[PDB]
This record gives structure tokens, sequence and C-alpha cells, in this order.
């Protein structure tokens, strides 16, 4: 059956904005996962999970009698899809149970691990999500095997369909670099936003870069990919050595014995895959990665044996029974237990990427420290594991249940608690009047609040106006934020703030974070008034101001907008067309297509463009909130053509006279081109739509202003 | 960007069940189109449209100074995608303005026609849909040129995204038959559910079958395709001759002058396409089909000159300036006006498919009658035009506005007016008790009501339990309806009805259509009781009983279920997997994936399977409403394998012992295989879900029972 995607493969795809509708969700519209989880007996779940660890099922027998290693890998993979570039991936949506992740080569036999968990899921039902359960199971596996974890938070609501996530353009699983859809260019530069070296891997190739078993070169790919997943050198060494303290790999026979991945398997396989024709196809005979490495002398107990082995032997390159490159310890005795046969033992073995931890000079120093100081290793691993598994959960207000760590961590972008009375409706009116009397313009107020609030992305729930981090490094210096204009607005607002706070009694004060947002609302109210509409914009106080020292400048760098179609901004020239980047941004902001449409048309006429560009400013009454953008965009009296100078900029000329009327960008004109977008523009460009436009614009403005307000949830 | 669709191109696609979410709709949740339309000044819209007919725009100059012909083609194409096999296509959702239809070859330059309508759309806004406006514009064109139409109904609400519609498997536009994805097999048998001869055509090729200019052969394709669009010979001749009384075709130069269709054009084209490099690219120079035919001496006035020409000349095969086969009148005077030059005239011309109306024997007799009696021609065309343009609108209760024809037409599947008091809640409870006391079983009651209600399809809003047509030919003898069991149930219900109606005073009575639905509700309530749960199933009275004489038996044939996964029924062996046919049925029933999942699991345990098959009956308490289907489906203690006898039937055996527990079909086991469906099954198979299951089942049951109840809208 030929589809629109087949006919017009490069056309813009809006269906990513209409994922996660109430249609696909089996839970009622009023279902609140947090409330369900708060009533969960978490301690009872943990007991059940502890019992599961050593209750082997014959259809996938437990290595060494203990599933712990398998479940730690499961949880690590759930979390390890995360990318700092867009915040997409991670454990926070339980997407491991959907395509494509349920069927990635690197997730082979984690279908078994998830199926082991079904009885527990079934028992507790809606009170624990799959997303929470995968991580909790990893925690309990660690605990069972003698490692005390740093904490756990619930609150990852299940999702009910696959995410639309760009994982790369290769058409072959595991394709090596330099092919027709290569994710590498230049001096092994990995394309943004990707964080894995090959399609279907979590981070790197365990044999080495493109399969070449050079631990030094592997270490470069590790560093790069783990950095792109928010981990530094210390964290990376702690995690890899920590993980590989447990369990084993599986490569008992050739990989050609392994059949279809879950999404390709027969209906009778009931959601499982990689069925193996090698011997019993499981347990002693299992084939997962194709490697056959067991790292420690006690694979089901926390130990200090990973680094004893790493440093205590010299390593010889060898092959697994499936033909994969791996390393074996020169001259060693057979001291590593077999997973199934008590009369067999093995020599110590390592992956190429384990050897990275010794033969990369920077990792070597960390590895030695952790070798000599195992309590530092233990602490670093506990902290990194918590971080890995909670990275995408958002503000601490979202963390549920009785094991949430009290320690506030820098990577959480923390926001101070509010310790004083908030401003009320009268105070808000008074502050808005002051803001409008200062001389700040509609354009300045709307631009500044948009800049502050629109850093939020729902993928990892980072960013937003809470914290007033727009006044700090690096946000205050971002080109899109118009640093010089921004400094002047913040100075005026700081003065208004100081004078209001000065005049209060009791504890009462207003944060700059709130006043930024409030002042934007005032700008919108004023724009509406300029257009003859009497409008109040909703405002919710309670934001607090974070310090510079509470704001990791390096980690904040990934939130910088290099494309923001809502401000007609593009920082450079990219391969992806700007209207694809607009829809991507709308998705991160949680906007539907109608919300995207209304927001953009409003912001254009309010003066939110970077540099006060005229592109898409299709009105003769700028800073008045009207539907002019739509009425003028859709006017057939104007003809559009790309410019000689720049084929990404378009001139709109009167059809009859040739006179230039407007200019616009791809982002502006797509609303008059794309057949679904133009249908939405038509609604808002109709003669009956002025009040609808205004009211819908106010609603989406407010929604953006509140995106990070999990304190009000 | 590689997607799930690319990795697993044969997996089941559920997103068709989640179109038309509130997310993609720009209108508020309370928007009621009917209410907006009922306040439209229709007469003022018509005056505006009348003026538009003769107000030429220089970007697409009007042929002969009148756009009427263009708009009649536009409306005919809006309606002419319709297929009786599934009720998909037609004008009723305004889908011409979205992909792929906005860009089909046969819809070339109707982008111009829709753009001409923007000013009027913009003026009246939400009070007239695009879907209504396309048809109304066709009507006003006809009216303006002297043709009295039969009527017009409003009520087609706009839609906001493209439908998912199978239009064929060819990967090349207009591909001639016999390709690798040929829609023809055997002796030119067109595959169901298609109703056109080539990909991107409305019905047939105007040059002749696969381009071969033989009017006799062409007539075979005309008859076939028009029959698949619900039109008999008389209707077909009336429509084609009627339409081709007006306007002209466009083929002024070679077709290689024509550029990209709208979905492939540059952003600057602002939603238009087929930009032509031939001379001015428009007006006298236009290229649309590549044919250059003008049928009558008065293309802007209703006449009987199509038939005067068709019969009054002999016809010679010739070529247009674009190279297309067409016909010219031998030895004729130049009597046909030119569209732009008043000093030029032309000989009469015809399409191959116009000559079909003379050289097919059966068409010839109709065409002669219409030639000799143009008043019969006018009436037949008006009736056929109404039918064409309203075929997919559903029950007459949906028809809005002041021009709805009073005459009731057989093709409308009419339902008699109710002229008496309805039963109340006490009466309903009394009837449910009587039904349960008769000895009719849960299985019988549920199966009968399902059979009655589940003929509804939202594609053309035909079918449903209103009418009690299940008691008439042909429904009463459809194999899926279990004719012998059905007859016994209907007899018992008719006796209950007669006794209830006999005992009433004051005109109150219950229709059999209502009692069938009510009896099913009693079944579901009793099943719940059997499971230990007291529930009330909602029930709305007001259905009426249609007669055999009010039921077109041939037209009812397309509503026969040949696949109904909800009753585990497949009438034969098909190329399309049964789970794909399930999802197709769910879509026609307007179900989401969760609704589909709940409905199916309940029906299996209530005994709704045709022939009392045990397939998928995963319970030991049949005729109790429980979630046993899900709990048992998802039990990892059961292993599934296809049978030796039949690869589409599966045995579930205990994993440990090999004991046979269950059997199932692909439709049953897909819920344990497909990763999105299994996630939904999990929810309903959890230990906290019995009350949720019952409540959601009751809700979707009620929704199905009410699908055709536009009398309650
Ligand atoms: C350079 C990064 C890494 C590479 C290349 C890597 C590679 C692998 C491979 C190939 C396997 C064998 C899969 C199989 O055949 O069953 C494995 C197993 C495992 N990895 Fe890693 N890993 C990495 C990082 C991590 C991290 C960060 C953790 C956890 C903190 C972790 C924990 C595990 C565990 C527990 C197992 C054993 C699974 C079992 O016992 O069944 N790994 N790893
Ligand atoms: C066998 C069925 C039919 C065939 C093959 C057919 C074919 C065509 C073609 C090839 C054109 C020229 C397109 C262009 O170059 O602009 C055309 C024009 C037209 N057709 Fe048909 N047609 C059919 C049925 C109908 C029906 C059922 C109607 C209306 C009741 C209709 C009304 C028209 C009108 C009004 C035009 C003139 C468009 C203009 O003036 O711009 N046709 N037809
Ligand atoms: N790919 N997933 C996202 O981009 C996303 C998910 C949830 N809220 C916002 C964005
Ligand atoms: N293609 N679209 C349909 O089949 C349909 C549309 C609306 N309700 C039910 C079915
Ligand atoms: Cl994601
Ligand atoms: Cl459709
Ligand atoms: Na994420
Ligand atoms: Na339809």
């Amino acid at each position: 059956g030929t589809s629109n995607r087949d006919w017009w493969p490069n056309q813009l795809d809006l269906s990513i904005l209409h994922r996660h509708s109430s249609l696909s969700d089996p839970m009622g519209k009023d279902f609140n996962y947090a409330q369900a989880f708060e009533k969960l007996d978490l301690a009872a779940v943990k007991r059940d999970l502890h019992a599961l660890m050593t209750t082997s099922q014959d259809w996938w027998p437990a290595d060494f009698g203990h599933y712990g290693g398998l479940f730690i890998r499961m949880a690590w993979h759930s979390a390890g899809t995360y990318r700092t570039a867009d915040g997409r991936g991670g454990a926070g949506e339980g997407q491991q149970r959907f395509a494509p992740l349920n069927s990635w080569p690197d997730n082979a036999n984690l279908d078994k691990a998830r199926r082991l968990l079904w009885p527990i899921k079934q028992k507790y039902g809606r009170a624990i999500s799959w997303a929470d359960l995968l991580i909790l199971t990893g925690n309990v596996a660690l605990e069972s095997m003698g490692f005390k974890t740093f904490g756990f938070a619930g609150g990852r609501a299940d999702t009910w369909e696959p995410e639309d996530v760009y994982f790369g353009s290769e058409k072959i699983w595991l394709e090596l670099s330099g092919g027709p859809n290569s994710r590498y260019s230049g001096d092994r530069q990995l394309e943004n936003p990707l964080a894995a070296v090959q399609m279907g891997l979590i981070y790197v190739n365990p044999e080495g870069p493109d399969g070449n078993p050079d631990p030094v070169a592997a270490a470069r790919d590790i560093r790069d990919t783990f950095a792109r997943m928010a981990m530094n050198d210390e964290e990376t060494v702690a995690l890899i050595a920590g993980g590989h303290t447990f369990g084993k790999t599986h490569g008992a026979g050739p990989a050609s014995n392994v059949g279809a991945e879950p999404e390709a398997a027969g209906i009778e396989a009931q959601g499982l895959g990689w069925k193996s024709a090698y011997r019993t196809g499981k347990g002693a005979d299992a084939i997962t990665s194709g490697l056959e490495v067991t790292w420690t002398t006690t694979p089901t107990q926390w130990s200090h044996n990973f680094f004893e082995n790493l440093f205590g032997y010299e390593w010889e390159l060898t092959k697994s029974p499936a033909g994969a490159h791996q390393w074996v310890a020169k001259g060693a005795d057979a001291v590593i237990p077999d997973a199934f046969d008590p009369s067999k033992k093995h020599r110590p073995t390592m992956l190429t990427t384990d050897l990275s931890l010794r033969f990369d000079p920077a990792y070597e120093k960390i590895s030695r420290r952790f070798h000599e100081n195992p309590e530092q290793f233990a602490d670093a691993f506990a902290r990194a594991w918590f971080k890995l598994t909670h990275r995408d959960m958002g503000p601490r207000a979202r963390y549920l249940g009785p094991e949430v760590p009290a320690e506030v961590l820098l990577w959480q972008d923390p926001i101070p608690a509010v310790d004083h009375p908030l401003i009320d409706a009268a105070d808000a009116a008074e502050l808005k009047a002051k803001v409008l009397a200062s001389g700040l313009t509609v354009s300045q107020l709307v631009s500044t609040a948009w800049a502050a609030a629109s850093t939020f992305r729902g993928s990892d729930k980072r960013g937003g106006a809470n914290g007033a981090r727009i006044r700090l490094a690096p946000q205050k210096d971002w080109e899109a934020n118009q640093p010089e204009q921004l400094a002047a607005v913040l100075e005026t607002l700081e003065a208004i703030r100081t004078a209001f706070n000065g005049a209060q009694r009791g504890g009462k004060q207003v944060s700059l974070a709130d006043l930024i947002v409030l002042a934007g609302c005032a700008g919108v109210e004023q724009a509406a008034k300029n257009a003859g509409h009497a409008v109040t914009v909703p405002f919710a106080p309670g934001r607090a101001d974070a310090s510079q020292e509470q704001t990791d400048v390096e980690s904040m760098a990934v939130l910088e907008p290099v494309a923001d179609g809502f401000r007609n901004y593009l920082k450079g020239k990219y391969r992806v067309p700007a209207e694809v980047l607009l829809v991507d941004k709308a998705q991160l902001l949680t906007l539907s297509a109608p919300e995207m449409t209304v927001l953009l048309g409003g912001l254009r006429v309010l003066g939110a463009n970077v540099g006060q560009s005229r592109h898409g400013v299709f009105t003769a009454r700028e800073q008045a909130l009207t539907n002019d953008f739509f009425v003028n965009l859709l006017d057939m009296g104007t003809e559009w053509k790309p410019t000689a100078a720049d084929a990404d900029v378009f001139e709109g000329r009167d059809r009859a006279t040739g006179e230039l009327k407007w200019t616009g960008t791809r982002v502006d004109l797509v609303f008059g081109s794309h057949s679904q977008l133009r249908a939405l523009a038509e609604v808002y460009g109709s003669a009956d739509a002025q009040e609808k436009f205004v009211r819908d614009f106010v609603a989406v403005w407010n929604k953006v202003m509140n995106l990070d307000r999990f304190d009000l949830a």
C-alpha cells in the first residue's frame, strides 16, 4: 500500500506533534501516575524483585543462578539511549518495550529480562510503571549482589506508543562508518544529535571502533559518546568498571544461529525474539553479543576484582566462539567460575573497551585511583548510576517515593526552595503596571520572557524560566537571546524588583524568575490592548532564582538554541531544512500543530524576531496582537520567490504591480505551503477568527510560561 | 532518518486508529460544526459564489470568462474518490485539500479552483467547511449556467489531516496495468477495494484502457468503476454527459512543460502545483490532462448539445497538441467557441470515454433516450449529481440547511420517522428482565446485537443497528450472522416485543431495532452479574424499523462482513493477514487501539465467536464478563505454535507438561505479539484491572451500539 511518505519522502512530518494523544492511551483522562505510585507499597515490590533474582525460569535460565547481571544491563540500556543534544532517549518513558529499541541488536535478550518482570508488573498494575520498574529492578539487582545504591525516585509515567526519534540514517543494522548514510565525517566527528557509533548500539562497539580491536582508539569513542550522554571521565570509568563487576557476556556459538529480532519474529514468539538454533539456545548456550567474557571471580557479588584483573594481568587478543575480538589474560590460572557447570573454570577475559580504561592515559589515572581506593570507586559508581538512571526525570519536584536522595546534585539544575510569601493578584497588577511604566516595549518584554521560558524541552524536562538562569552564564551570552538587549531589560527588571522587595513587609518578595515571566505577560496584555482587545494573561508565581554556582555552564550549553523558528533564528547553515527544525522544537516544547501555528503567528507580530528581522513580520501594526500574520500570509494578491542572494529567503511581491510587500524565511512560508499547516493558518486567517486567535495565543503563551512548573503539579 | 516503518515494513500499523485526535484539531473541543452551519447565511454564500463564477483572476484566467466548468470538475473529483467496497473516499471530509488527493494527476489544477475559493472561505469562516463549500460551489456553478439542481445538504465537518487510505500498491503515478504491483488480475478484474483503473485517476483513463483508444473497451472500465462507486448505467451516462455539457479540457502543449505536483513543489509555490513552462502557463495556454476537447457550442450554459454532437457526427481519431488520443468530428464546421479568442472557432471534439456512451450497446440505448428526451436527461443528472455528492454523508438526520430535498431516496437506506412515545428507563429495565427470562443466553444476545450494530462504517456512515435491517434480506442470511441461530433469536425477541407493545396505553411502543440493542445490553449486564459485578449498560431508545421495500438489497451487499476479527470470522482465505483486517475493521468502527483491545477481549469471553469457535476463548467461565482473555493470553506458562493442519491457527500448550490448553487465531495472538497491542493487553491483564475492564468494555459496547445514532446528535 503506497503512502504519502512513499510519494513525498522529504515532506514535513507533523504526526510527531500528535503522538501521545488520549486516543492511544488506555488510562483514563484523569489518570494521575504520581498519585498511583505514591500509594504503591514500594518495599513489597522490592521484596518480590529480590526473590525474582534467584528464581530461574527454564525458558531463559539464570547465569550463576542469579539474574542480577542481566537486569543491571537491562536498566543500563534503558537509560543509555539518552542524548544530551536533544534530551531524547533515556529510561524516563520506558521506550525499551517499544520499537525500535525493543529490537536493537544491543538490546538482544533484554526481551527475556522484561518478560521475567511481567508477573511483578501484573501484580502491582498501574501503581508501578514499566519505566520505573526497569530501573528499580536494576537497583534491586545491585542491592541483592551487595552494592548499596545512592537512591531511587519513582514518577516515570508509562507511554503507549513509540517515540519518533532520529537515531540515524543508516538502512543497515550496525553498519560500519563511511557508508552512504555515515554518521561520521571529518576526523571521526559524530553527527548531532547522535550518541552512538553504529545504528543499534547503545554507545560504542565492544570489539573497538568499527570492529578494530585498538583499546586506545576505542577510548576516544567511549569518551565522545559518554560525553554526549552527560558523563565525564570519572563517571564513565566508574560506570563501565562498576557494570562489568557483575555478570557475563554471551557468545557461545556463531551468530548465524540467532534468528529474527522481536519486531520481525513470528506471531507465535509472543513478543520475544533472537531465538537461537545453537544447542539449547539459552543458558550455557546463550548468544547475545557474540562475545564470551566473564570479568570477575565472583560475578554475582560486588567486589574489587575488575581492577585487580585489569591491572594484574597482561592481555592477549583472541576470538570468542562466535568469532568476535576479545582479550584473555596471559599466563593466568582458570579462576573465573562457569555460569552453569561447577566443574569448569576460566581465565580472566576483557573486552577491548574494558582495556580502554587502562590504556587511555586519562582513564588510566582514574582506574588506578579506583584500584587503590575502592571506596572512592564505590561512591563514584553509586552517584553515576543514580545520575544515569535519573538524568531525564526533570526537576526534583517530580521525584517520588521514600528512597529519593536528599543530596541536591549540580547536574539536576537545582532550584532553591521558596521560603517566603508569594506575590498575590494585587501585587501582580502593581508589578505589571510598573513594568509598563518603565518604558520597556512589547517586543522587549515578549522576547525576554520567550527567551527565558522556551529553553524547556519535554524530552528530559530540562530548561524553562524557573531559576532565572537567563541572567547567568551561559544563557545571558547566547546569540539567540540578544545579549545586549537582554542586559538592558534585566537591568530595568532588577531595579523594579529591588524597589518592590524593598517596600514589602513580612517575608514577601518576588523572584526575578517570576518577574521576567510576569513582565512578558504584561507585554502580551499591552499588545492585546494595542489591538483593541481587553485581555488578562494568567500568571502563576513561585519560581525561584538559582545561583551561578547552581548552574553548570558546560551542561547548559546543550540547551542553546541553534535554531528557533519562533524567533526566526538560525545560528548557521544546516543540512536539515529549517521547517524540520521548527517542528522538532515544537515537539520539545510539547506543542501540537495548532499550538505551534498560533504561537508563531503571534510572536511574529509582537516583535519577537532576533535582531528585529522583518522576515515574517506580516503586519503594519507591530506590537499589536492580531492575526495579521495569517491574513497576509494567505493573501493570493502576493506572489513569492526565493531571492538571488539567498534561496532560503523569499520575497513577496504584489502580483499585479511587482511591488515588494514582505520578505520571509522557510519557517514563515511553510505555513502557506504545507497542506496541513496551511489548513490551520486558514482557521486563524478567517474573518471570524480575531478573538479566537487572541485567546488561543494567550493559552499557548501561558502553557510555555509554565512548562517547567512541576512544583504546581 | 530511518523509521520503524523502514525496519519492519510489514508490521501492523496502528496509527490509523489514532488519526483525528483533538491534538491536530484547531477548533475547540466544544466546537459543533452543525450549530455553526445552521446559522450560516447560505443564500449570501451562494450570491458570493455566483459572482465569483464570472470574476476572472489573472493568475488563472477563466475559460470563456466563466469558472463554472472548472468548479463542476472540482466537486465531481471531491466526490468521485468514493468506493462502495469500504465507503472510503468521497467528498464528505474535504480530503481533496490534503495529500495525496491534492496532488493526484487527475486533480491537476483543482489547486487553482480551491484557491479561487479562499476569499469566500475566509469571509464565512467556521460556519462553512471546505468540505461543504466544494460541493456547494459545484451546485452554484450548475445553477448559474441554467441547471436546476435537486438539492444540497450541509453538515460535512472539516478534517485536519490526511486520511489513511489504500489507493493501490503501485509506486509510479498512472502506471499502466500488468506491472509488478498491478491492480488487475484474471480477465481484467480490479482488486477490491479499488475503484479506479490507474494510480491517481478518479475512475478511468480518458484515452481508453491503458491508453488504447477503443470506446467499446473503455465502456467496460467505465461500467466497472462507476459500479464500484455506487452508480448504475443510467446514472453513469447521466453524470458523464451532464458534466461534459460544460467547460473544456486543457492540453495546449506538451506535458513535459508541466512541473511538480503540489506536495513536491517548492515552498514558494504556496500550496499550488503543476506550474507550466508552456507559453503563459495558464488560460489559453493551460495544460491539465493534456487533452484538448471542448464538447458543446455553449460551454457555459446547460444544453442538450453533448448528445446532439455525439449522435450528429462521425468521429475521427486524432491527437492533442500534447500527444493524447482524442476524437474530432469528421467534416464538421467550426462551431465550438474558443475559450479566449472571440474570432476563433473549433470543430466538435470528444474523448474516447465520451464515445463509449454511443458505442457501448447498453449505454447507447440510454444516451438515445436522453437525446430524444432531454428533460429525462436533466432529471436523471440532477438525481445522480445529488447522490454522487451526498453518497457518504450518512443518515438524513445529518443533512443540514434549507435546501435538503424532501424526497426520500432508496440509496439513503432510509429509516422511518418515529411517531409515538418512546420507552422510558422503567420500561427498559422491564424489557431487559423479560429478555433474560425468555431463556436467551448471554452469547445469543451479545452476538445478535453485535451483528446488528457492527455493520456501521464511519467512512460513509452506512450501517448500524438503526432500521433493524438484520431481520431483512440480505443481512439475515449472511454467514457471519449465523442465519439459523439469528432467526431463533429474532423470533423470541419479536414475541417479547408484541407482548410489550400489546400491553401499552397511549401509543407507547418499542421497535425491534431498539429491542435488539436493548437485549444485547441485557446480555452484557447478565455477563457482568455472572462475574459477580452489578452494572447498568446505557441504552438510548429511538431507533425505528425499516421495511424490505425500503432496503436496496444489492447496495447492502458491500456491508457484508467477510472478515470480522471481533467474532474471530474470516469468510475465506485472503492475501491480507487477518490482523491487518482487524485493524481495518476497528478503523471503520471508529475505535482506538485501546477500544479495539477491550472490545475484543470481552467479546471472546461472552461467546460472540461465529459458530461458537473456541479460538481465543481463553476462559473457563464463558458468558461471564471478565478479563480472562488478557490474563491467559499473557501467561508465560503457555507456549504457542502454529498447527500442522493450519499455519493460521495456534495451539497453546503448557510449557512444562505439553498439555493443550487453548487454541487461537492470528487475530487472538497478535495481542500477545505486537509490541503496542501487548502493552494494552498488559493493562487489562493486570491484577488491579477487573473493574477497569468492565467499565471500559461497557463504554465501548455502548459506543458501538450508538454509532449510527445521528438522531441524538
Ligand atoms: C563502553 C561501554 C560498554 C560496552 C562496550 C559494554 C559492552 C557490553 C557487552 C558486549 C556485554 C555483553 C552482552 C551479552 O552478550 O550478553 C555487556 C554486558 C554487561 N554490561 Fe556492559 N558495556 C558497556 C558499559 C556498561 C555500563 C555503563 C554498565 C552498567 C553500569 C554495564 C553493565 C553490563 C552488565 C551488568 C553486563 C552483563 C549482562 C549479563 O550478565 O547478562 N555495561 N556489556
Ligand atoms: C468516464 C468518466 C470521466 C472521464 C474519463 C472524464 C475525463 C475528463 C477529462 C480528461 C477532463 C479534462 C481535464 C482537463 O484537462 O482540464 C474532464 C473535464 C471535465 N469533466 Fe470529466 N470525466 C469523466 C466524468 C465526469 C463527470 C462524472 C463529471 C461531472 C458530473 C465531469 C465533469 C467534467 C467537467 C465539468 C470538466 C471541465 C473542466 C473545466 O472546464 O475546467 N466529468 N473530464
Ligand atoms: N522524542 N520525545 C520527545 O521529544 C518528547 C517527549 C515528551 N515530551 C516532549 C518531547
Ligand atoms: N479512511 N477513513 C475511514 O475509513 C474512516 C473515517 C472516519 N471514521 C471511520 C472510518
Ligand atoms: Cl525518546
Ligand atoms: Cl477517506
Ligand atoms: Na528523554
Ligand atoms: Na468516505
